C-alpha cells in the first residue's frame, strides 16, 4: 500500500527515494505506481513547450511554465535550454568550432569534473557514418572527442544484461541479469521486462556505479527513469541537478533513451521511418549541450555517449520451430528469440534427458540456423555458463533468425522487422562509444573495445576505486588526457627449476617406443648448448609467461621451442615457438609415426605413459610443438618427447593437426614470422578460471593424466608486417583460440569433409583474448617486451572477430 496523500512540493525527482506508504516524488515512482498525487501536476509541467521564444524573454516567471525564459531563470537553473540563443544572442553549442579542452573549466566550488552518460538504446555502430548527416550535435562529440569505430556489447545483446554490464563491469554470468527474461531455480521467481519482480534487489549482484560512488563520498543522481517523462525533462532534471549547492549537487549523472531502440523493432535498423528518431536523438544531444553551455559547464563536464546493443533485420518468416525437431516438444521450456534457453516443463520429469534433446537438435536440416550447446561447449569469449540462472541448454541462433517452440507462439503472442540479442561479434550488434570533455582526448580515435572496460574508466573518471570486475584495469588508458591508472604486472608466485639430465633411459617404464637409436663433438656441443637454452631469445620472444599461482613446474629448452612443463598435471601449461617466413613444413618420417621418448631431464614419476593411452580406447595423444614444423631431421626427435604430448580425442586431432600442418605455416607467410604459445586448459567447472587439481573430472583411463577440456593457442607477430616477428621494433598485432577438446565433431556439421572445408571456421568461433587464456591458465603474458604496459594490456582484451568491415 502506498497512500499518496504525500505531497512533491519541494520535492520533484528527489535523490533519496523515500519508503513506503509515504508517497514518492523521484524518477521512476511512475514505474512503482506510488507518486503522491500533485506529480504530474509540479513535477511533469509542459505548458509552453520546451523552448523559448523572442516574445517570452524578460517575462514575469511563471511557475506553472515547463521551463522558464525570465532573467532569473539562470541562477535558478531552470531555463530553457535555448534561452541564451534566442534572448541573449548567443549561438547554439554544434555551431561553435571545437577547441581542445586542456582542463577542466569548472565554476567555482566544482570539486571534480562531473560525469554525464548519456545511452541510447539500439543504437548500432553503423548509425555513426550512416547517419552522420542528420546528427549534428552527436558528430560534433564524436570528431571532437575520442570515439571508437565501435563497441562491443555483451552476450546476449539484450538490453538489460548491457546496461547492467555497462553499470557495473562484469560479465552477465557474474552480475545475475543473464537476459532480459529469467527463471531462477533456487529463489524459484521469474523475471520479466513487464512486472514487479525485476525491482527485487536479489537479482542484482555486484556493485553498480551509483553505489560504488555513494561508498565513497560521491553523490549521484538516478540512473533509471520511468517510460513516459519525456526526454526534454530527463534534460532539465538533469540541468536543475548540476545547479544545486555544492554539498547536495551530484558528481555523476545518467541518461537514457528508449530510442532508436523502439522504432528500430518495428522498422528494422535501416527503416527509411529511422530517420526521425536519430534527429529526435541528435536534438536532445543538442539541448543538453546548449543547456550546459548556458551554465558555462560545457567545458566542465565529461559527456559519454554510449549505446546498449545495435540491431539487426529479422522477419517472423524467419523462425526456427523446435516443434519441427522435437517429438516431445511440450515437455519442455523454450526461453525464445534471438537466443534459446531450454528446461524441463517439469523437475517431476524422470524421463527428461538433455542428451537426447541436444542430439534431435543437431545438423538436421542443410541450412539450420541455429546450433544446439550445453552451455559449458559455448565459446569461452562469450562467458555465459556460470549462472544457475542459464539454462544447461542453450541454442546459438545465426543472425537475422528467430528461434521459437511451436508455430503458434509466433502468430498468437508480421509486426516487427528487427531484433537483437545474437552473439556478440556479429557487426549488426555493435554498438557506439564517444567520450568528450576535459579528461578523455582530443580529435582522437581509438580501437574497438569490449563494454566491460567502461566502468573501471567512469571510476577513473570520478576519482573512485572500482570494485572487482571483469575489465582490464590501464586497458582503456589511451583514450584519457589524465586521470590515467597505472597498474604494475603481477608477481610471480612461483619460480621454475631449470632440470639437467637425470635419469638413464632404462629407468622409465612407460611402455613407451622409439625407432631413435641411430647415432661427434663438432654438434654434441651444439646439442647441448640448445637444451640450456642458446635458441631461447628466438623462441620466447616476450619473457616466459609468469605462473601466479603456487605450483611445481620446470623450464625445458630445445632447438625449436621452449614449455613451462607442469609436474603436478604432467604436461606443459605452455609451450613457445617461433615460425618465420622462410619455415618449411615436413612430414613426420615413417620410422617415427609412433615414436614417444622419454625426457632425461624429468623424472618417470612426472611423466605421462604410453600404456595407459593404449589402453584407453577413446583417447589418443597430440603434440604442443608439431614435429612438422622442426628446423631439421635431428632437432625433429625433441618433438617427440613425453613432456611435448598431451592428451587428445582423435576427433579433436583432426582439427589440431590441420592448425599445425597448414595453418601456422599460412599465418607466418600472412604475418612475416609468427610466434605461437600453445597449451591446455582446464576449466570442469565452466567458470572461466583455471581448475585446481581436485576439480579435474576426467583422466586418461588408469592414470593420473588429466584430460583438458580446451586447447589455447596465442599467435602473436609485428603489426607493421614489413618486420618479421623475432625482429619487430613497435606495438603487436594479436590472435588467439580457446579450442574446445571434445570427443566428437558434432559442432561441426561439415566435419565429414576435408579439414580445409570447416577447421578454420571452427577455430573463427572459438577466437580469444589473450586475456581470457590468462584467466584460464593463471599464466600473465608479454612480460618483457619494449612496450608500455598499458598498451599491452590493450593487446591482452584484443579480439580478432573475422567479421568484415564495419
Ligand atoms: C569477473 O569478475 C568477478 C568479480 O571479481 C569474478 O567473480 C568473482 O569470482 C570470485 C572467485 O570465484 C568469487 O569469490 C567467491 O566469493 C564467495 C563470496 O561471495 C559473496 O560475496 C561477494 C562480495 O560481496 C559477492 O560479490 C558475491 O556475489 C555473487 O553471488 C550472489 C549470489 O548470492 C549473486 O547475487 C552475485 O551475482 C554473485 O554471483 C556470481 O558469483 C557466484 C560465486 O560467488 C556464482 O556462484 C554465481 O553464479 C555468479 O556467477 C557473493 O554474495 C566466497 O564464498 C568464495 O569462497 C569459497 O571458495 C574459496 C576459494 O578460494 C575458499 O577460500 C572458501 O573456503 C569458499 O569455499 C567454501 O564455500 C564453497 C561454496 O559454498 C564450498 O564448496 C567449500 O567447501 C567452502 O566451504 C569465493 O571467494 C566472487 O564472489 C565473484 N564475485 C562476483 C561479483 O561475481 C569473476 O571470476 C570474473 N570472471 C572471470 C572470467 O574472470
Ligand atoms: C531500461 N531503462 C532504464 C535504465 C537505465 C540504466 O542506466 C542508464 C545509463 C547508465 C546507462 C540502467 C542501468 C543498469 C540497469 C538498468 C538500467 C535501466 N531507465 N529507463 C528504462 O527504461
Ligand atoms: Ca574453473
Ligand atoms: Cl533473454
Ligand atoms: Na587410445
Ligand atoms: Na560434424
Ligand atoms: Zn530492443
Amino acid at each position: 500500500w502506498t497512500a499518496t496523500s504525500g505531497s512533491c512540493k519541494g520535492r520533484c525527482f528527489e535523490l533519496q527515494e523515500v519508503g513506503p506508504p509515504d508517497c514518492r516524488c523521484d524518477n521512476l515512482c511512475k514505474s512503482y505506481s506510488s507518486c503522491c498525487h500533485d506529480f504530474d501536476e509540479l513535477c511533469l509541467k509542459t505548458a509552453r513547450g520546451w523552448e523559448c521564444t523572442k516574445d517570452r524573454c524578460g517575462e514575469v516567471r511563471n511557475e506553472e511554465n515547463a521551463c522558464h525564459c525570465s532573467e532569473d531563470c539562470l541562477s535558478r537553473g531552470d531555463c530553457c535550454t535555448n534561452y541564451q540563443v534566442v534572448c541573449k544572442g548567443e549561438s547554439h553549442w554544434v555551431d561553435d568550432d571545437c577547441e581542445e579542452i586542456k582542463v577542466p573549466e569548472c565554476p567555482a566550488g566544482f570539486v571534480r569534473p562531473p560525469l554525464i552518460i548519456f545511452s541510447v538504446d539500439g543504437f548500432r555502430a553503423s548509425y555513426m557514418k550512416k547517419g552522420s548527416k542528420v546528427m549534428p550535435n552527436i558528430e560534433k562529440l564524436r570528431s571532437c572527442g575520442t570515439h571508437a569505430p565501435y563497441m562491443r556489447p555483451v552476450y546476449p545483446t539484450k538490453t538489460f544484461p548491457n546496461l547492467y554490464t555497462l553499470a557495473t563491469g562484469l560479465y552477465p554470468e557474474s552480475h545475475g541479469i543473464v537476459g532480459n527474461s529469467m527463471y531462477d531455480p533456487v529463489f524459484d521467481a521469474s523475471f520479466h521486462l513487464r512486472g514487479r519482480e525485476k525491482f527485487n534487489h536479489r537479482w542484482w549482484g555486484g556493485q553498480p556505479l551509483w553505489i560504488t560512488a555513494t561508498k565513497q563520498g560521491v553523490r549521484a543522481g538516478t540512473f533509471f527513469w520511468s517510460v513516459s517523462i519525456p526526454h526534454e525533462r530527463r534534460i532539465l532534471t538533469i540541468l536543475q541537478w548540476l545547479s544545486l549547492p555544492d554539498n547536495e549537487r551530484p558528481s555523476v549523472y545518467a541518461f537514457y533513451s528508449e530510442q532508436p531502440d523502439f522504432s528500430g523493432h518495428k522498422y528494422g535498423p535501416f527503416g527509411p521511418e529511422m530517420t526521425n528518431p536519430l534527429r529526435e536523438i541528435d536534438k536532445t544531444v543538442g539541448q543538453l549541450m546548449d543547456g550546459l553551455k548556458q551554465l558555462r559547464l560545457h567545458r566542465c563536464v565529461n559527456v559519454i555517449f554510449v549505446g546498449d546493443h545495435g540491431m539487426e533485420d529479422v522477419t517472423c518468416d524467419r523462425t526456427e520451430f523446435l516443434s519441427n525437431y522435437l517429438t516431445n516438444v511440450d515437455d519442455i521450456t523454450l526461453v525464445p528469440g534471438t537466443l534459446g534457453r531450454i528446461r524441463a516443463k517439469s523437475i517431476n520429469n524422470s524421463k527428461y534427458d538433455p542428451k537426447t534433446i541436444i542430439a534431435a537438435l543437431t545438423c538436421k536440416k542443410p541450412d539450420q540456423h541455429f546450433k544446439p550447446y550445453m552451455k559449458q561447449h559455448l565459446p569461452k569469449r562469450l562467458h555465459y555458463a556460470n549462472n544457475r540462472r542459464i539454462e544447461d541448454i542453450h541454442l546459438l541462433v545465426d543472425r537475422r533468425w528467430h528461434v521459437a517452440r511451436k508455430p503458434l507462439d509466433v502468430y498468437k503472442k508480421c509486426f516487427f522487422q528487427g531484433d537483437h540479442g545474437f552473439d556478440n561479434k556479429v557487426n549488426s550488434m555493435q554498438t557506439v562509444f564517444v567520450g568528450y570533455g576535459p579528461t578523455f582526448k582530443y580529435r582522437t580515435k581509438v580501437p574497438p573495445f569490449e563494454n566491460i572496460e567502461l566502468y573501471n574508466v567512469m571510476c577513473d573518471l570520478l576519482g573512485l576505486k572500482p570494485a572487482p570486475n571483469n575489465g582490464t584495469h590501464g586497458s582503456l588508458n589511451h583514450l584519457l588526457r589524465t586521470n590515467t591508472f597505472r597498474p604494475t604486472m603481477p608477481d610471480e608466485v612461483s619460480r621454475p627449476n631449470y632440470p639437467g639430465i637425470m635419469y638413464l633411459q632404462s629407468e622409465f617404464d612407460l611402455g613407451c617406443t622409439c625407432d631413435d637409436k641411430v647415432e661427434n663433438k663438432l654438434e654434441e656441443l651444439n646439442k647441448r648448448l640448445h637444451t640450456k637454452g642458446s635458441t631461447k631469445e628466438r623462441h620466447l620472444l616476450y619473457g616466459r609467461p609468469a605462473v601466479l599461482y603456487r605450483t611445481s613446474y620446470d623450464i625445458l629448452y630445445h632447438t625449436d621451442f621452449e614449455s613451462g612443463y607442469s609436474e603436478i598435471f604432467l604436461m606443459p601449461l605452455w609451450t613457445s615457438y617461433t615460425i618465420s617466413k622462410q619455415a618449411e613444413v615436413s612430414s613426420i618420417p615413417e620410422h617415427l609415426t609412433n615414436c614417444v621418448r622419454p625426457d632425461v631431464r624429468v623424472s618417470p614419476g612426472f611423466s605421462q605413459n604410453c600404456l595407459a593411452y593404449k589402453n584407453d580406447k577413446q583417447m589418443s595423444y597430440g603434440f604442443l610443438f608439431p614435429p612438422y614444423l622442426s628446423s631439421s631431421p635431428e632437432a625433429k626427435y625433441d618433438a617427440f618427447l613425453v613432456t611435448n604430448m598431451v592428451p587428445m580425442y582423435p576427433a579433436f586431432k583432426r582439427v589440431w593437426a590441420y592448425f599445425q600442418r597448414v595453418l601456422v605455416k599460412k599465418y607466418a607467410s600472412e604475418r612475416n614470422g609468427v610466434n605461437v604459445i600453445s597449451g591446455p586448459i582446464f576449466d570442469y567447472n565452466y567458470d572461466g578460471l583455471r581448475d585446481t587439481e581436485d576439480e579435474i573430472k576426467q583422466y586418461v583411463e588408469g592414470s593420473s593424466i588429466p584430460v583438458p577440456t580446451h586447447y589455447y593457442s596465442i599467435i602473436t607477430s609485428c603489426l607493421d608486417f614489413t618486420q618479421p616477428a623475432d625482429k619487430c621494433d613497435g606495438p603487436l598485432s594479436v590472435s588467439s583460440f580457446i579450442l574446445p577438446h571434445r570427443p566428437d565433431n558434432d559442432e561441426s556439421c561439415n566435419s565429414s569433409e576435408d579439414e580445409s572445408k570447416w577447421v578454420e571456421e571452427l577455430m573463427k568461433m572459438h577466437t580469444a583474448r589473450v586475456r581470457d587464456i590468462e584467466h584460464l591458465t593463471g599464466l600473465d603474458f608479454y612480460r618483457k617486451t619494449s612496450r608500455s604496459y598499458s598498451e599491452i594490456l590493450t593487446l591482452k582484451t584484443y579480439l580478432h572477430t573475422y567479421e568484415s568491415e564495419i
